[PDB]
Order: structure tokens, then C-alpha cells, then sequence
């Protein structure tokens, strides 16, 4: 649980001479990539030089150039760092030595006046609830403010943090080379006042739940840049959720993944039951009387058949393709549904085709659903399929995702006892997560409008815990944000 590798502020040159004068080889760290807004760049130390690969990300998956493709930065490197000789003339490049950031940016506890930092202690502090700023009076010297406990039953206590040559401490003790040292030591070795009053320092003060009226002064914010900043302070929480992916990982269902190293979690995927290995899926169900989903991949040939049974064994009565199938003259889904009016068995499975309705950024799809010898079993499944995602970014307006999302919303809603809704793209984590968490977020203000809380970063963990990498990209989180500021202003 460990991303201290990434380093948000460095450049290439900076990256070169760190690695060179206190790395070694084997040393290496990741770092954005300054020539390709968007991208990443991992810089690995060997025979005393420096390499750079390039690391790509469209919106899709991180795409290692020279290597395999990734559902997170984390998961990439805890691929390459456990398995000896896959990175690469074909010359073997090891990732032994993560090379640590000491820069606090991309730290949740990180930001600020002492009064200001007062303010937002007391009305959405919680007892441990702390965080870092920089000193007001002394210049390099930093303050950690701690809520401990409007009747005097709770206080905000502020504790110095001297920088003396480039290491911190409290006035006393251990010096530390970082902020993040400091703060994780007092975390686990907590100060004790004098008195008794015992420092924990539980839990970052929470700055990213807002209330929904105020979004759009949140978004004017972030966009003076704030966007960056509390993204990549989101990516960093990714290293906590580098859950086992084994089923994915074994033998007969190597061939069932549309990318070998973006895996479903075990303990969230879809298992298959009553079967001809045969109950796996790349697949997992994600919960938020509110609506779950299904993420899934994009079908392959072979598993045409079970994305199927996935979609009988849960009831699913609603699918939302993303993507379409083919796209920048690659394949991301193959037509796993029959032409309009034709009748089509998919193993156990039968599906008709009733009728196709045509919209500007969608197609919709009436399906009946049934098992082959069992009429009893027939259930209607409405597949919209968005065709209107462009080849790059996201769309500049939210307007067509939004009415999409309103009416499979409606769809979902008007069948009793409906299972979960399957969306999907190419890998199903990127466009995929994108709609989920919009649409997650926009049925909180559906059915409580602007007043209530909405907390962008913390849904997306949220999701982020049961499949991979959901929400690929920046771009992606800033279209989130556009997305539910466009929703609460046509309330
Ligand atoms: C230097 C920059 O200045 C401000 C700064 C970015 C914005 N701020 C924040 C705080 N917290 C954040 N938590 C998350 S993730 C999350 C959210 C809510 N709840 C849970 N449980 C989780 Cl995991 C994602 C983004 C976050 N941005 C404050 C810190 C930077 N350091």
C-alpha cells in the first residue's frame, strides 16, 4: 500500500538526475508526461543510465508502450515488480527499487490560514479529523492541525512543523525527509499533550463533499489547476485498492479476458453458476432503492455465451453499450445481438431482436431473453447502445449523456424486480466507469435535488474498490463534474 514511485511535479530532466544521485539500478519512479498532456512516463535506472518508457492512456487503459495494458498505474507496477522478466531490443528492464516521492501534492491531508483551517475543522471535522498547511508566519515551515473531542466539548490544536535542512519534525524527536514520513509516524505513534490530550490522527479532513447547489462554485475553482490537483490526489488512493484478481489469472480463463492484465476483483466478480472452469466472466457488480450495475468488458467470440448467462442469472433487464464496435479501425465488442427482427441462440441462451429505435446519440434495442426448452423463461432486455462517444477525449457536452442516462434511469425504474444494469465498453473500466459514477451521483440529486451532499472522489473510490481502475482518466473526471453540474442547473 505504497505509491511514494509517482512523482506529480517532476519533469524529465529532474527525474534523470534523481535517478542518478540517489537511485541505483533497478531504481525507478512514474511521472507525467510533459510532452503528452494525458499520458505518464515510468523512467527506470540501469547500467548506471536512465530509460523512458512511455505510458498511454486515451481513456481506455494505461497502455504501456513495449508492454501490456493496465487498469491502474499501481497495478502496472505491481505486475512488473512480481514478475521478473516482462518488461522490455527486447532487453529485460527490472523494477526493483521504487525511487520515493517527497513531494506531499498529492497527499488527501495536504493543502491555508490558521483561521481558515479552523473554519473547515470545526463545520465538517470529525473528532481526529487532521490536516497540513503551510506556516503563516515562518516561510518553509508547515502547521498540522488536529481536531480532537459548538459548546468547547471539541478543539482544534495546531502543532509546528520546522523544516531544518529539508527534514521536518515537531519541535522534538525524530527528524523525517518528508511530510508524509512525519505525518504516517504520527499517525501511528500519536502526541500526547501534557494534560493527557492524546493528538490521533485518525482521518484527512474531508474537502470534497460539497453540497449539490454549490458545484458550481466548485467547478469554477477547480478550473482557474484544481482539476489536476485533486485528481491525481485521488489516483494516489488507488494503492489501497490492489485487491486479488486470481480467478482471472488462472489458465482456462486467460483466454476470457480482452486485455490479460485488466482482471476482474475475486471478491466482486460475477460467478457463473449452473454451468456446462466454466463460472467465470470478466465482470463485477457494482453497488452504490437505489439501481446496481454490472461493469463488464466488451464481449469477445468466446464469451458471447456467457455475457448471456451473466445477463439471465441476474436479471439483468437493461444493457448500455458505450462503445461502438469498432472503433478507430479497432474491434472493442463484437455484435453479440441478432439483426433486427432475427432470432439468434447463443449456447443455452435465445434472443430475439424485436425492434430497433434509432436516436441521434443512441440506438435502443428490444430483446427477449430466454433459455432454450424453457418458454416460461422469456424477460425483455433493453439494450441502448451509445454511438456518439468520440474517437478521442470525452464529449464537450454532457447534454447527450445525461438524456441518455435519464432515460435508461426510466427503463430500469419501470420494470419490477429488474436486476442489475450491465454497462460496458472495451475494457469496462474507463467510459464504463464514467457513465456508472454519473450516473450513481445524478440519482442522489434525482430524488433529493440541491439539497444534498455529493462527493466526486469518494463515489468514485468507492467503485474504484469493486473493479479496477474505474474512471481512467482526468479528462474523464472533469466530464463527471460537468455532467452533474449540467443536471443540478436544468433542475
Ligand atoms: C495540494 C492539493 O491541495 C488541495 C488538495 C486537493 C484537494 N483536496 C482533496 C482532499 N481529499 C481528497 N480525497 C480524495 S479520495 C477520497 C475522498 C473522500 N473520501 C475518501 N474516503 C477518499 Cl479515499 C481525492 C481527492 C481529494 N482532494 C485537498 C488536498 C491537494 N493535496
Amino acid at each position: 500500500t505504497s505509491r511514494r514511485w509517482f512523482h506529480p511535479n517532476i519533469t524529465g530532466v529532474e527525474a534523470e538526475n534523481l535517478l542518478l544521485t540517489r537511485g541505483v539500478d533497478g531504481s525507478f519512479l512514474a511521472r507525467p508526461s510533459k510532452s503528452n498532456p494525458g499520458d505518464f512516463t515510468l523512467s527506470v535506472r540501469r547500467n548506471g543510465a536512465v530509460t523512458h518508457i512511455k505510458i498511454q492512456n486515451t481513456g481506455d487503459y494505461y497502455d504501456l508502450y513495449g508492454g501490456e495494458k493496465f487498469a491502474t498505474l499501481a497495478e502496472l507496477v505491481q505486475y512488473y515488480m512480481e514478475h521478473h522478466g516482462q518488461l522490455k531490443n527486447g532487453d529485460v528492464i527490472e523494477l526493483k527499487y521504487p525511487l520515493n516521492c517527497a513531494d506531499p501534492t498529492s497527499e488527501r491531508w495536504f493543502h491555508l490560514s490558521g483561521k481558515e483551517a479552523e473554519k473547515l475543522l470545526t463545520e465538517k471535522g470529525k473528532h481526529g479529523s487532521f490536516l497540513v498547511r503551510e506556516s503563516q508566519s515562518h516561510p518553509g515551515d508547515f502547521v498540522l492541525s488536529v481536531r480532537t473531542g459548538n459548546d468547547g466539548k471539541s478543539k482544534v490544536t495546531h502543532v509546528m512543523i520546522r523544516c531544518q535542512e529539508l527534514k521536518y519534525d515537531v519541535g522534538g524527536g525524530e527528524r523525517f525527509d518528508s511530510l508524509t514520513d512525519l505525518v504516517e509516524h504520527y499517525k501511528k505513534n500519536p502526541m500526547v499533550e501534557t494534560l493527557g490530550t492524546v493528538l490521533q490522527l485518525k482521518q484527512p479532513l474531508n474537502t470534497t463533499r460539497i453540497n449539490a447547489a454549490e458545484i458550481e462554485s466548485r467547478v469554477r475553482e477547480l478550473s482557474k489547476q484544481g482539476f489536476w490537483e485533486e485528481f491525481e490526489t485521488l489516483q494516489q488512493q488507488e494503492c489501497k485498492l490492489l485487491y486479488s484478481r486470481k480467478e482471472g489469472q488462472r489458465q482456462e480463463n486467460k483466454n476470457k479476458n480482452r486485455y490479460k492484465n485488466i482482471l476482474p476483483f475475486d471478491h466482486t466478480r460475477v460467478v457463473l453458476h449452473d454451468g456446462d472452469v466454466s463460472d467465470y466472466i470478466n465482470a463485477n457488480i457494482i453497488m452504490p432503492p437505489k439501481k446496481s450495475y454490472i461493469a463488464t468488458q466488451g464481449c469477445l467470440q468466446n464469451t458471447v455465451n456467457d455475457f448471456w448467462r451473466m445477463v439471465f442469472q441476474e436479471n439483468s433487464r437493461v444493457i448500455v453499450m458505450t462503445t461502438k464496435e469498432v472503433e478507430r479501425g479497432k474491434s472493442k465488442c463484437v455484435k453479440y445481438w441478432p439483426d433486427e427482427y432475427a432470432l439468434k441462440e447463443y449456447g443455452v441462451m435465445r434472443v430475439r431482436n424485436v425492434k430497433e429505435s434509432a436516436a441521434h446519440d443512441y440506438t435502443l434495442r428490444e430483446l427477449k431473453l430466454s433459455k432454450v426448452g424453457q418458454g416460461n423463461t422469456e424477460r425483455t432486455v433493453w439494450q441502448y447502445h451509445f454511438r456518439t462517444w468520440p474517437d478521442h477525449g470525452v464529449p464537450s457536452d454532457p447534454g447527450g449523456v445525461l438524456d441518455f442516462l435519464e432515460e435508461v434511469h426510466h427503463k430500469q425504474e419501470s420494470i419490477m424486480d429488474a436486476g442489475p444494469v450491465v454497462v460496458h465498453c472495451s475494457a469496462g473500466i474507463g467510459r464504463t466507469g464514467t457513465f456508472i459514477v454519473i450516473d450513481i451521483l445524478i440519482d442522489i440529486i434525482r430524488e433529493k435535488g440541491v439539497d444534498c451532499d455529493i462527493d466526486v472522489p469518494k463515489t468514485i473510490q468507492m467503485v474504484r474498490s469493486q473493479r479496477s481502475g474505474m474512471v481512467q482518466t482526468e479528462a474523464q473526471y472533469r466530464f463527471i463534474y460537468m455532467a452533474v453540474q449540467h443536471y443540478i442547473e436544468t433542475l
